[PDB]
């Protein structure tokens, strides 16, 4: 009864709205906090786009090797990897890595493009039993996280279940699941979010997200030493539109729900 008491003060002291879903695969217990409220996904949505492509590749053998042109026109606000390939190409594999590991926003757009637009990414979620996920826009506007808006949202519960299906279950074939885990395990943007609330010794594969209204999110699969893995989704959003990011809130939330 404490664990939920502690998350609620974190929420107060942090002055925001906090969503949490933990899945302990050791006994399939869950910890839920507003786990059925909608939250602007922001970049944590890149995991579903990369997954949708991977799924496709299972019936398009070398889909991951198809070349995709990067045009100067394509660049948006955050383009750390694509910017190096303008008037060149990137493979779908390279765009998946870049989207997942550096949060490259051109890469996402390319992923969205090659599955059929945001509605079909959503359609892929439905294929997975996720009836909550909805991708409605492209980069960069899908990060507005305006309150009460439902575009580009999901619920902590639905995305932890989905992320377990994708990284540990059988949503993807063995090869594609392994690729997603290696990509996520290779994220460079997560060191201050879920990760910072765990023992430094644990292995983490995570995808951060951030957007307007101070919205700071992270979604992770976690392999502690000598334990069964966890799936943890932390979503955090704030009232004022200009609020600064609070990755530390995700770290505290992870700390609270992993204590014990
Ligand atoms: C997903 O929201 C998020 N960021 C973006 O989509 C960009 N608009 C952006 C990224 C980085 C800096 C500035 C803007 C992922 N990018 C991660 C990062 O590199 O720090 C993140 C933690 C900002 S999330």
């Amino acid at each position: 009864a404490d664990v939920q008491q502690k998350l609620a003060e974190l929420e107060r002291q942090s002055g925001g709205r906090l969503g949490v879903a933990l899945i302990n695969t050791a006994d399939n217990s869950q910890i839920l906090y507003r786990a059925d409220e909608r939250f602007a996904m922001c970049s944590t949505s890149k995991v579903m786009a990369a997954a949708a492509v991977l799924k496709k590749s299972e019936s398009e053998p070398n889909l991951l090797n198809q070349r995709v042109e990067i045009k100067k026109s394509d660049l948006v606000n955050y383009n750390p990897i694509a910017e190096k390939h303008v008037n060149g190409t990137m493979s779908l594999a390279e765009l998946s890595a870049a989207a997942l590991q550096y949060s490259d926003n051109v890469a996402m757009n390319k992923l969205i493009a090659h599955v059929g637009g945001p509605a079909s990414v959503t359609a892929f979620a439905r294929q997975l039993g996720d009836e909550t996920f909805r991708l409605d826009r492209t980069e960069p506007t899908l990060n507005t996280a305006i309150p009460g808006d439902p575009r580009d949202t999901t619920s902590p519960r639905a995305m932890a279940q989905t992320l377990r299906n994708l990284t540990l279950g059988k949503a993807l074939g063995d090869s594609q699941r392994a690729q997603l885990v290696t990509w996520m395990k290779g994220n460079t943007t997560g060191a201050a979010s879920i990760q910072a609330g765990l023992p430094a010794s644990w292995v983490v594969g995570d995808k951060t997200g951030s957007g307007g209204y101070g919205t700071t999110n992270d979604i992770a699969v976690i392999w502690p030493k000598d334990r069964a893995p966890l799936i943890l989704v932390t979503y955090f959003t704030q009232p004022q539109p200009k609020a600064e990011s609070r990755r530390d809130v995700l770290a505290s939330a992870a700390k609270i729900v992993t204590d014990g």
